[PDB]
């Protein structure tokens, strides 16, 4: 619970091969960073790299292939060492440079012409590295250096969960399969699965989306007191108008990332929409209590900020302010599962 | 023990539980082909849960059902036995088997216990708890027995897994073949027990029985203080990497020919999938390499409710080696 066993726990999870085989494994992930890379191969060819949090180290070595002349890749867990072997075997270790520890302590050489870092977690922002993303733009990257990615945007829309919805009809259907009446349970089974706090990652599709998405904020990584809103909160108000009849069951919260187009002057958008391919992000859903009717045109709006947890910094808790229609003005306060 | 009910109290285990049609279907019929000698007669529920198998009991006959449940989730049961039109017949009374106040001893027992690797969780004890303090002389036990079985397996997701990292160059222009050992560390080089799903072709060799449990038997409970288990030897199908064993078990239900719940990997899946006892890494095997071993079923010192296996095995002529598991 102490800052260097929140620490020591935070990082051992990046020493075990999991979680790099999931990131690895996320097709759309992986190959956005290395198109988005490529598109800066202008600004990259022959320059420095900054790659803060560079894990098993594929980030840098996409940014030397890109023909980077220098890459610092800088990892605090012990993953660095892998980082170190596949570097070598890539022939890149003349010029990949990784290296241990928090990347708020590191000394480099010089400053950098380029920062590229994967830092993001589910709703964005739970795990909490953008901080450390952003200390390092500030200490190491030079006057008009590059950041890859440059923005983040979050998303919002009201959801009619259809997996949900078959795991609350299930009660229905017993006495069919069985011959033993359970539909009774239904109730208990919402209050089971929607009147908790815990913000529930899980991929949807546009089968779920009920109303047209709607960006509720930006996080534009070059700006000064973007640390500070970290703190206080990042997020905002929404409004929409559902698109039909449905039972509503909360929201989902995603977010996209944004490369700088290069010369293409075309940007690289990463997303993790349910409208777009499915991603090891998912989705973050905030479940209402229990699920409420809506109809073509009902207007839902509502407030929605992202803080980091009071026992846990890396911990992400959403604050939910929500009016549904004539209803009268709900909240709820959700964390990370 | 209030941690471990409260696992109960919620509704995803339940759901699980119903929505697994082959241990349901099972119980259901082990239960109905017993009319005959349910018909009129009483029942014990060992830890009915939302009251399902009690109602079945009322379906096969029984005149009378105590349905007995620790967690909180004995308030459904007892809606569910009213919605069923049952309240005049099956009984929920709340709290642990081996303190409630039965009206009477009882004809019969009827109980799904098991956990993962059969004995994780360790809740036979309160059902032969309740058949010594309840069940009348010559009285009925539903199952009545546990088999347990193991097999060598060659599971095809752990070899995806560890093979992945040589994909990646094809995938991005990256070499990450070097992550292979490492990969295998992470994946097999713990000693927890690992709950999955295997097929009949991540199977290497004829599965053998190395334990039987008759629940009725006489001191079958410090038999489970002491360990359950056995030897057992087996050949090879053919070639493959070996990563370990598998165990699984099944339950049989007196016949009413036996029925039989079985979670086996050549059987179709249930929710207990099998326990999986990992080596440290992969072992090259052949048509008729020779693997015999010893599986001792024991309760976790530190958590009696948590199982843990005790492992020897010798795979053809390499020397004989020891793994100590405890459950994930
Ligand atoms: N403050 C920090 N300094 C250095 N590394 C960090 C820091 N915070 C998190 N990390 C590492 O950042 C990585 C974040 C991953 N999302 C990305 C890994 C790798 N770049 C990849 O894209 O596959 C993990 O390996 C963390 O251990
Ligand atoms: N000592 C105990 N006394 C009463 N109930 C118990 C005890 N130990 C476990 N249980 C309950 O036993 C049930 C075990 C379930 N595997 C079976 C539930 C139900 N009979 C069904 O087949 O769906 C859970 O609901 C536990 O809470």
């Amino acid at each position: 619970r102490t800052k260097s066993e929140r620490d020591q726990l935070y990082y051992e999870c990046y020493s075990d091969v999991s979680v790099h085989e999931e990131m690895i494994a996320d097709q759309v992930r992986t190959e956005a960073y290395r198109l988005g890379i490529l598109k800066n191969w202008a600004a990259l060819r022959g320059k420095t790299v900054l790659d803060v949090g560079a894990g098993t180290g594929i980030l840098s070595i996409f940014c030397a292939q890109a023909g980077a002349r220098r890459v610092y890749a800088v990892e605090a867990s012990a993953i660095w060492q892998q980082a170190r072997e596949v570097v070598r075997l890539n022939g890149l270790e003349d010029r990949v440079h990784v290296l241990p520890g928090p990347v708020e302590t590191v000394e480099l050489p010089e400053r950098v012409d380029a920062i590229v870092s994967e830092w993001m977690g589910y709703g964005l922002l739970h795990e909490s590295m953008l901080s450390s993303v952003l200390h390092a733009r500030t200490k190491w990257l030079k006057e008009g250096g590059l950041l890859l990615p440059a923005s983040a945007e979050l998303f919002v829309a009201p959801i009619s969960d259809q997996m949900l919805e078959w795991r609350l009809g299930f009660w229905s259907q017993v006495k069919q399969h069985y011959g033993v009446d359970m539909s009774c349970m239904e109730s208990f089974a919402t209050r089971c699965l929607m009147g908790h706090s815990e913000i529930v990652v899980q991929d949807l599709s546009g089968e779920d989306v009920l109303a047209r998405p709607q960006r509720f904020a930006q996080l534009e990584l070059a700006r000064a007191g973007l640390e500070q809103e970290l703190e206080a909160g990042v997020g905002g108000r929404f409004r929409c108008s559902c698109y039909g009849s449905a039972p509503l069951h909360g929201f989902a919260v995603w977010f996209q990332v944004t490369f700088p187009g290069g010369d293409s002057e075309k940007p690289l958008v990463l997303s993790t929409s349910p409208l777009h391919p499915a991603t090891h992000w998912k989705q973050a859903l905030l479940y209402l209590n229990e699920p409420v009717p809506v109809e073509q045109d009902t207007d839902i709006s509502g407030e929605i900020t992202l803080l980091p947890s009071p026992d846990n910094p890396r911990r992400l808790r959403i604050l939910l302010r929500y009016k549904v229609g004539d209803h009268e003005e709900k909240t709820k306060d959700f964390a990370m599962e």
